[PDB]
């Protein structure tokens, strides 16, 4: 099995559901990572939850990783191998694949159990980030 490294992000994130046809809002693009993605049927907005505003649909409290470094693999999946062990052990995932590789978050309240199932799957993962306020 790929053994992936995993770079956790700061912050907490949220889920927005807008109208499908609705405009993007001024509040999705800002810092940190951002995921616009509109279908047939929605605008899905995930982002910092401190930009979601209240009068918006939203799943909130989740946490955000991402695959690091370069990706030389030999047809092995990378996505597989990281969602599998937290698939099958009930942690809901949510990931968002990109060019250079791909980005995945889970719950907030499940972080300590996905680092603990991650690690025992061979997963190597950079949990730093400058979490306290100023």
């Amino acid at each position: 099995a790929p053994r992936i490294k995993l770079k956790i992000l700061n912050g907490s994130y949220g889920i927005a559901r807008l109208s499908a046809s609705e405009a993007i809002p001024a509040w999705a693009d800002g810092g940190g990572f951002v995921s616009i993605t509109r279908t047939d049927d929605e605008l899905s907005i995930v982002c910092l939850i401190d930009r979601i505003p209240q009068d918006v649909r939203v799943d909130p409290g989740w946490s955000c990783f991402k695959f690091q470094g370069p990706f030389a693999f030999d047809e092995t999946g990378i996505v597989l191998s990281v969602i599998s062990p937290l698939s099958t052990n009930g942690i809901g995932i949510f990931v968002v694949s990109t060019f250079d590789g791909d980005h995945l978050l889970v719950r907030s309240n499940d972080l300590e159990k996905t680092a603990d199932l991650l690690a025992n799957a061979g997963h190597s993962l950079l949990l730093e980030h400058h979490h306290h306020h100023h």
